[PDB]
């Protein structure tokens, strides 16, 4: 199940930074490491939102940094 949401969430997450996947690993920082900025990590939170069937609260969205940590969130929604 997370190598599930993991899968998928590197896609996306690759598809929309524009980065290659043997860069987004669960230590990844949105910003720092994968050249994000405070803007796009809304968008990728609906395309999971859309992808899994989750949803996310706006206060929980400061505490996303890492790639991990977008997981785990999902992962605990289901
Ligand atoms: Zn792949
Ligand atoms: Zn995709
Ligand atoms: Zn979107
Ligand atoms: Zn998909």
């Amino acid at each position: 199940s997370r190598e599930e949401i993991f899968s998928k969430v590197k896609s996306i997450i690759s598809e929309k930074l524009g980065v290659d996947e043997s860069q987004v690993t669960e230590e990844a920082k949105l910003i720092d490491d994968l050249g994000a900025d405070s803007l796009d990590l809304v968008d990728l939170v609906m395309d999971f939102e859309s992808e899994f069937g989750v949803k996310v609260d706006d206060a929980d969205l400061e505490k996303i940094s890492t790639v991990g940590d977008i997981v785990s969130y999902i992962e605990k929604k289901l």
